[PDB]
């Protein structure tokens, strides 16, 4: 039977690898995100490979935390879902002092606000459910939110809260056979890259990380029932 | 032989107390910043003078007021006056994150990460380019849940371990710009924090209560270095190790 | 789509016999390596050879007897099937676990742990980097270090074990960064409590796991074929230990 | 006012020296312990005397000699005496792990790791049992590269990592029987390291070389602690930030 997993941010660059590799594996994969007409591109390019397996486009407002905590929009509920990755993800680069309001907080609604949100109407849906493998909670977190780098602070900040969320939710769900893991990029050929990029930092492994790299890791983990309040860092070694 | 200025968020009772008073007591002009006035007076009549020039003042704000954090609406002195400052204003709530009320988690988002991150702003934008023969301190107070997880207090963790990201990457921005920026991560320590809550409930290798005095010793012993930068103290009964 | 001459690539798994060792061998294998697994044991090397599975042309497995409490040997690379220079991936599982509280804890025992999981180890290591280090590749190789969840979260009564696989993992992000300009990732996995790595006076109950039980061996594989497969980790510690370290 | 007992490994030089010097300023009886015996004399000539029956001795020893230290063999006090032990026995290798001789990083593992556990497990067997009002102190002096990953000091920051995975398991062991025991993490500190390495290798967050009192300040707050155990304090300009 085709297990449904929900990836907020599935729009473009990983969250696509992501949810590209989790219908690979024969996932119903839920994508979340501002743009329709994105979502529908990558909706058709999604494997169908076991038969039952249908996708989902949900367009959802990734600052809307009563949407995001109301599922408001989803095409199927809360409960449904076997798998939810957090990817959603928005990235400022400015010094504090420079920094604007209207920015950082944005960014920090959409990076950890609205996750906890949409984390919390989930767990609520699939706490008491039975089922033999775990289901997973994996969050997109960072390399940033563990080694600091100027002019990243309100972004570190906002994933290190995350990292914080996934280590306390791990212990509080495990024994309802609930996985709850972080994966933490590095720099990544996408966008989330304006100024920044991987030269400005000395990289044991020189360049950019791909995507589906990143996506490997959530595939790993998604196919895990051991891991749980760990973060799996795909950084070239930037925070070695 | 000056008298350096000390702010101190949520210094009217707990930690922010005892630290305040350490503080005052080393000779600095402590602002205390909290909610309740009369709680705040109360404070600073208690705050020790030890040193002609030392001056404690008191600033009545909502910690849930960003726009007004970020602005510094009440403040005694100007934010570039600041040669410390003690980010410790924090809330505490014990929930299954399934009946996590949407009002308390928010707010207590808003108390422990957002409006401190405002703050931070305005005391940075301040006080960068400033000259100083020894170097300014941004120390915000986390908790150990921050660093390992424990049940029914995610979006608690997830606020405080925010703090401990912001700081990181402050630490890296302003080490250049002459501020040392550190983290502080309390355990249980006696006083109004969530409550229910004993020592007992954890496998603590020293068993009890942290007396708030304690965590003062770690903010003191921060402000009066120059190397230290980046980091956590844990002052936690080893509930971290 | 195909190709005339597609290469088997040489992994090494020391305290590749049993357990952790055993699965791991036996995971590489199927995925196409030719595995020399190595440890004390001839019989259970062995036995292990034969089950390992053989997928692919030019394909072959090894066994080396090594004494894994012997330093020499292990840098000398003394009685090994191939060269160091064969090996593109290189797993250090060699470990000894030992409970004690530490002023009841022998002397020949502990120090003899630490030989065994951190000394000889760094000198079998040494020799691997030193005899692939400037042999050319587009894929990196692949030093993987088993530590244990014990090394970054402590617990009573397993003082050298933790210091031992603590000192494994400070080896570990050393080299990533010393060796990742050549090619070279390194890494961690972190096994928490699994069913016969630990023995003698410690099991998952007495810790509040978020996941109780024993942990199966071919969790640990998984981690450590992930690894050997990715191209962008290096210097981190992949944990599955049922949420210990949270 | 009782003058209490601390022994300190490589308490001739440097860090040593510092650390010696504020314990005594504090008023513990000190017991510096290296191979170099003028040094000893020298420094405990210097070590202050603030405390009535307050006494300094010296331990001539070979932290490369594991039975010896296991043993105390030649020390001045037995195991029993001491509220405080210092772990800075250590010793810096600068080599590409291809180029390190055998000799050199086993002797290096030797001092750093496997000599302090010795010494280490003499000193708990002799005051495990003991009854205190404040805890007793085992404080290792680590370094910065045993969290974070540098080129060319691959047995190095192995054998200091080690110290780390000791004391956060012997934290979690004694600390029921009222031993603190906590790491210092000095980064790079004036004549400790192997020359060959230095500070504007790294965009540390304060630039430059780190005065050896500022490590023996972190240790002096942490042996004046009481609810702090199982942690690592870093002194590193901010390197592990």
């Amino acid at each position: 039977p085709s297990l449904n997993a929900l990836v907020t941010g599935g729009s473009r660059g990983i969250g696509e690898a992501i949810s590209m590799q989790l219908a690979a594996e024969g996932y119903s994969v839920t994508i979340a995100s501002r743009g329709l007409e994105q979502l529908e591109a990558v909706k058709a390019k999604l494997p169908i490979v076991k038969q039952g397996q249908t996708h989902h486009v949900w367009q959802l407002d990734l600052s809307d935390v009563e949407a995001a905590g109301s599922f408001k929009g989803a095409p199927l509920p809360a409960s449904s879902y076997d798998v939810f990755v957090s990817n959603a993800g928005i990235s400022q680069f400015s010094p504090i002092a420079e920094h604007a309001d209207a920015d950082w907080q944005n960014m920090l609604t959409v990076n950890l606000t609205a996750p906890i949100a949409l984390t919390k109407a989930v767990v609520k849906a699939i706490s008491d459910k039975p089922r033999q493998t775990p289901a997973h909670i994996i969050f997109i977190s960072t390399a940033f939110s563990k080694r600091g780098a100027p002019k990243v602070a309100v972004y570190s900040a906002s994933k290190a809260g995350i990292d914080g969320f996934m280590r306390s939710l791990a212990r509080e769900l495990g024994p309802k056979g609930i996985n709850v893991n972080c994966v933490s990029p590095g720099l990544v050929r996408t966008e989330m890259a304006e100024g920044i990029d991987p030269s400005m930092f000395d990289l044991p492994i020189r360049g950019w990380i791909e995507p589906d790299a990143i996506a490997d890791a959530v595939t790993y983990l998604v196919k895990s029932k051991n891991v749980t309040g760990t973060t799996l860092s795909v950084d070239n070694g930037y925070c070695a």
